[PDB]
C-alpha cells in the first residue's frame, strides 16, 4: 500500500491537526488535559533541516518531570515501523536533556541527547522497525508476549525532562520510510 494507506495511528504531540506533505493525518493530541503538558514554546522559532510547511509538528510538544507515554492499539499480525520526531527548543549544549524511549519495556533508545545528535532548534527523528507474528512482539533482537496493546514511554532520568514531539506506525518495513535529509 501506499504511503498515506499505510499510516495505522499517528499523533502530533502538544498540537491540533496536521496533514503533512506525504499525505499523513497527525491527529490532536489524545492526552490533552491528562498526563504531562503541552507546550507551543517552539512556534516562535525556524526549525532547520525540516520541511518547512510541516514546521509546526517539531514546534509543538508534550513533556513531563516524572515518565510518561503512549497505549496503541494494533489489530493486526505483520510488519511494522514507528517513527518518532523530536526537536530541542530550549538548551544548546550537550549533557543538559538526556532520556530513554522503552516499548513494552524493552529500551529502544539509550541516552537520547537531541542537542548532541542535530544542534538547537533542528528536526531529529528515530525509525524502529518492529514485528508482530505467533502472539510475540519482536523488536531490536528481543522478544515479548504481545496482548493487542503497544506502551511507548519516554522515561524521566537524572539530565531535565522527557519530551516527544510527533509520531506515527506504518506497515512495512525501514526502506519504505521517507528519510530526514543528511545533516552535519
Ligand atoms: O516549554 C519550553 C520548555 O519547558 C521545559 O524546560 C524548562 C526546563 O526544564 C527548566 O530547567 C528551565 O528552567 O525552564 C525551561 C522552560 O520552562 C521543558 O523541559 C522543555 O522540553 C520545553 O521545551
Amino acid at each position: 500500500a501506499g504511503l498515506p494507506e499505510s499510516v495505522i495511528w499517528a499523533v502530533n504531540a502538544g498540537g491540533e491537526a496536521h496533514v503533512d506533505v506525504h499525505g499523513i493525518h497527525f491527529r490532536k493530541d489524545p492526552l490533552e488535559g491528562r498526563v504531562g503538558r503541552a507546550s507551543d514554546y517552539g512556534m516562535k522559532l525556524p526549525i532547520l533541516r525540516s520541511n518547512p510547511e510541516d514546521q509546526i509538528l517539531y514546534q509543538t510538544e508534550r513533556y513531563n518531570e516524572e515518565t510518561f507515554g503512549y497505549e496503541v492499539p494494533i489489530k493486526e499480525e505483520g510488519d511494522y515501523v514507528l517513527v518518532l520526531k523530536f526537536a530541542e527548543v530550549y538548551f544548546a549544549q550537550s549533557q543538559q536533556k538526556v532520556f530513554d524511549v522503552r516499548l513494552n519495556g524493552h529500551v529502544v533508545v539509550k541516552d537520547l541527547d537531541i542537542f548532541d545528535r542535530v544542534g538547537h532548534s533542528t528536526a531529529h527523528d528515530e525509525i524502529i522497525p518492529m514485528s508482530i507474528r505467533k502472539g510475540k512482539l519482536s523488536v531490536q533482537g528481543e522478544v515479548s508476549t504481545f496482548t493487542g496493546k503497544l506502551y511507548i514511554e519516554f522515561v524521566k532520568g537524572y539530565y531535565d525532562n522527557p519530551k516527544v514531539c510527533a509520531l506515527y506506525i506504518m506497515a512495512g518495513t525501514v526502506d519504505d520510510v521517507p528519510k530526514l535529509q543528511p545533516h552535519p
